[PDB]
């Protein structure tokens, strides 16, 4: 993984991508959402574990380390997916492309149009920086390998250590990718900022969304059984 | 605030620093930490709305989204604070010079143990990044300007817009210093992300904290007196 160039930093991201999920409603039947968004989440997970396997450094890491970073990260990476997806559909999220859900229909669950709403400016915000493919990918392993990082021995020292040397690559690759791009040095560091920015942003949403959750949830074991 | 060169925004923030407080208990009288922690966060407060007004570009904005920004964003700036001031107390979080508590010392309500360990942490990350005066400076601005421009007319298209622009500046502020500390241009980009990735988990930090103080706050209303 620290060997590794840009390009195939990126190649390797491009690869692991999990595949688009539909929902599963009978479509001859009359339009609960809910149900829906928790059996969709619940699937995605388990290719997510899949993904989380094929970023580079992430099986380096020890099996404890790994349920760790999941646990912490799995939400924020559902909903950076979502946004992505549903960046070139204005006012709507693509849960599937045949679950395309507006503010409106999140109104059906208490405290659930608050969470639609933010989901949907942050892919206005995709929308206006004009999100490439190869830099959503890098996002989106950064999440994996940040959000737990602060939470977690000698084998844990060197464990933070190999994280923070992996996301160094990933910062190297993004420069990279914008490099190529044609962007200046300050454009560069500006576009890099901006995306990292949305970050923060993306925790706020998880927190908000496990808030609900815990209100009413993939357990240690669950992600321990299908990570092991 | 965008005419302004590097220098001039690191001047310029250094210059608003607020002060550093003490807590307010009897010190010649035995040793509630709710109570203490509760009193101490008001009192900030207070001083927070003035640098917010000193951070170059918040003033431009209008009342509602100065308030809006400060309401989303004051526990993370609390927090920054604290976990700057620890960073040379390994174990410890310096709340106040008066007020240095340990982990055990958060024990004795529930909930907060958990938020202890977490600041320490951070200020921990912190240490290890040797973190410099400069840099603070930079990064507690982009959680004000930051942490709620996401959840906001042709107004509010303008007002973002500004906050970008100002963020951007910030941007180039962070890689000056990192410039003139001597870090090459790899160094750079690098630790500008590790910098930023920060931030997360310090909002991630604020929802935990936010969450304990709702299951029990500045409203919308005081922070607009206040900002008024
Ligand atoms: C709207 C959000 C994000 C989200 C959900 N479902 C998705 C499927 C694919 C991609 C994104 C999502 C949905 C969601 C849900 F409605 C239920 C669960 C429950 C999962 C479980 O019980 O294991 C998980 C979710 F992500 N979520 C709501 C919330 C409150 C968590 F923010
Ligand atoms: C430990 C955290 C962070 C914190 C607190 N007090 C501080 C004073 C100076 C700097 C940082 C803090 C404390 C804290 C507190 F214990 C009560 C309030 C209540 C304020 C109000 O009611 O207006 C605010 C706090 F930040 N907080 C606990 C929590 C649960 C919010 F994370």
């Amino acid at each position: 993984a620290l060997s590794l160039t840009a390009d195939q930093m990126v190649s390797a991201l491009l690869d692991a991508e999990p595949p688009i999920l539909y929902s599963e409603y009978d479509p001859t039947r009359p339009f609960s959402m809910m149900g829906l968004l928790t059996n969709l989440a619940d699937r995605e997970l388990v290719h997510m574990i899949n993904w989380a396997k094929r970023v580079p450094g992430f099986v380096d890491l020890t099996l404890h380390d790994q349920v760790h970073l999941l646990e912490s990260a799995w939400l924020e990476i559902l909903m950076i997916g979502l946004v992505w997806r549903s960046m070139e559909h204005p006012g709507k999220l693509l849960f599937a492309p045949n679950l395309l859900l507006d503010r409106n229909q999140g109104k059906s669950v208490e405290g659930m149009v608050e969470i639609f709403d933010m989901l949907l400016a942050t892919s206005s915000r995709f929308r206006m920086m004009n999100l490439q493919g190869e830099e959503f990918v890098c996002l989106k392993s950064i999440i994996l390998l940040n959000s737990g990082v602060y939470t977690f021995t000698l084998k844990s020292l060197e464990e933070k250590d190999h994280i923070h040397r992996v996301l160094d690559k990933i910062t190297d690759t993004l420069i990279h990718l914008m490099a190529k791009a044609g962007l200046t040095l300050q454009q560069q560091h500006q576009r890099l900022a901006q995306l990292l920015l949305i970050l923060s942003h993306i925790r706020h949403m998880s927190n908000k969304g496990m808030e609900h959750l815990y209100s009413m949830v993939p357990s240690y074991d669950l992600l321990l059984e299908m990570l092991d």
